[PDB]
């Protein structure tokens, strides 16, 4: 029940699609991690990667310079390893010395940078979308969040990194896209609707799923 | 490797020779090992992950149990049985579902600043709302399974140590330097080097950690 399965049917609407209607992004996932890759990079970080991550890395060590996620790219182990030491460093100086907040409230810890925020995806301008390791008291451990740069309000856009990719996998089958060869953004295409920033779709999506679940105690 | 598992073997080492020798009828309350499965069973109900050296010290003891109409191990407080951390997380996880001073942490930011969180296993029980136990969940400036106090009475938390296993020897090491009294008799802590009054032990782990800090 970890999203494994998801991760693994995801992967294949992503390779099928992107080599039907981008083949220059297909060209740029890579090739699998080794379980040697993963181990050292778990040593290096002191930490265990969740299965559907795992599993993720064991089909493509991310991309080799057009975001695959409407622009913002899959990282590679390397980059993974590196950005989390980045981090780290950002928590240490902040240790030894706006308002941060989250949705849902108290699900991702009301903080700049964490440790345990292992970074999946890069806007390569400072924001992310990873797994929490240390979630808030009402969050859920390997829940999928955004942190950041410019978020002063994490959100929690998955309960797992198989569902991440599933409903990543799902806009581009439901056609909520736009080549603009070209570059991948997001489009909604039921409503005919204008191209919009991917992380501003997550951020509504959250904020929706939040609302219409805040009447079942 | 360095997950503190040698100092818990250690540790238990000294405080069954220590509890023998001065205080029977306390060593006679620490109960058998756990057994590999009454620990995966206990995984599988809370849904996580043990850390190394607390495993080591269930598969010591599975806490204690008297028969008298009790006797906390540490200067009074009990250590807790599987059955107990099982049920008293899950009491816990229901306190944080239906979620208050502020809220605080020493070191600053090493513990999440909370009153309840699923992820803190408790380990010790005064019987009366406050725990010490594990954080499977720090702060950013917190280390995995460090240890904390936390409960009733804690708005602010302290990490007491880096690990169960420091705990455990750190208390041994309480034993052995003569900073106890018994009072057969309970066992309470006093500061023998400095004819120390005798005190709760929370209140001299809370000021330990803060002069830690301190000088840190």
């Amino acid at each position: 029940n970890d999203g494994v399965s998801e991760t693994l049917l995801a992967w294949r609407h992503i390779d099928f699609w992107t080599s039907e209607h981008n083949p220059d992004l297909n060209a740029t996932l890579s090739d699998p991690c080794t379980q040697n890759d993963i181990t050292h990079a778990e040593e290096d970080l002191e930490v265990s990667f969740p299965n559907p991550v795992k599993a993720s890395f064991k089909i493509h060590d991310g991309q080799e310079t057009s975001g695959l996620f409407y622009g913002f790219q899959l990282m590679t182990l390397d980059q993974v390893v590196a950005m989390t030491q980045a981090w780290r460093n950002v928590a240490k100086n902040l240790n030894k010395r706006p308002d941060q907040k989250s949705i849902p409230p108290n699900a991702v810890q009301p903080v700049y940078a964490h440790p345990a925020w292992i970074p999946l995806i890069t806007d390569n301008a400072g924001n992310h979308i990873g797994v929490d390791l240390a979630p808030g008291p009402n969050g859920k451990y390997a829940q999928i969040i955004t942190f950041g740069r410019d978020f002063d309000t994490k959100f929690v856009i998955a309960e797992n990194w198989g569902e991440f990719l599933l409903s990543f996998a799902n806009d581009l089958e439901a056609g909520n896209w736009y080549l603009v060869d070209g570059e991948l953004v997001f489009r909604d295409k039921k409503s005919n609707g204008p191209i919009q920033d991917y992380f501003e779709v997550l951020k509504r999506r959250t904020w929706i799923k939040y609302q219409l679940e805040r009447p079942h105690r």
